């Protein structure tokens, strides 16, 4: 899976531990091994939200499988948590886009997931 | 809806208000709330298009529904004449991916856009 | 077609050539004139890869077609190959997310592809 946060909160806000936490937060909520999790994170962007300029974040989370109705909202729960308490972010300034990767789409190490056919 | 803004046009020549601009443009393009409209513009990036690296810009433009072959050319007249016009960017250097997002894959405020079920 | 590399690799270890190198590649491989391809490479990022930040890429390749099964995993070999060489990233941290884009999702020059 790999997560992407892109932020307008400046670097120097991001704390120390922030990308460790992610990868062991997001290997537990989808089951998936920390060693196949990547994470992302884009600090001091130029953005909006609302037409305002206080803090906010624009995420993606692509996962094979793992994404659905339920599952997503509870990612939403765990994701927004973790960037009010570590960013300072209103949760209703976040937007997640969840994106269920077929494995033949998804490339790495010289190929990619579909290596039935 | 979100709207992103990849570009090599440097940061100086992006103007004040542009994301306003382009939160206003896009509530009414949409249909849209602005209050729902986040917008994202990433300047100084390194970028080729067709080999050259003059002005040119990589966008995408995320909704839940309000995507469609004749919305699509509409937002692509209006966003490129946007970027021509503030960025002098040409727009036929100008790609914007459009993506129509399922609400329970639009994570915002602790949870999706799925709520009924 | 579109190309998307985001890497922790420094600016300075990018060499000259790369994005011309990639449009060449990626237009020989997708079958499109080089006139087509757009090329983007985002340096000096903060990622990790397993909980680890030694040198790590994740990409987006966008394409009208041209994505599937075999394709994938020949684009995957071409464009990883690249980053070993020329980025000096291992190939199995890198991560690249083809999508198969309908013309109709796709806009240029005041329009789309449709
Ligand atoms: C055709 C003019 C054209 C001009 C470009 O500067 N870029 C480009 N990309 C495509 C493309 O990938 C495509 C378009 C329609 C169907 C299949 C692929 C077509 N073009």
């Amino acid at each position: 899976p790999m997560f992407i946060v892109n932020t307008n909160v400046p670097r120097a806000s991001v704390p120390d531990g922030f990308l460790s936490e992610l990868t062991q937060q997001l290997a537990q909520a989808t089951g998936k091994p920390p060693q196949y999790i990547a994470v992302h994170v884009v600090p001091d962007q130029l953005m909006a939200f609302g037409g305002s300029s206080e803090p906010c974040a624009l995420c993606s989370l692509h996962s094979i499988g793992k994404i659905g109705g339920a599952q997503n909202r509870s990612y939403s729960k765990l994701l927004c948590g973790l960037l009010a308490e570590r960013l300072r972010i209103s949760p209703d300034r976040v937007y997640i886009n969840y994106y269920d990767m077929n494995a033949a789409n998804v490339g790495w190490n010289n190929s990619t997931f579909a290596l039935e056919h």
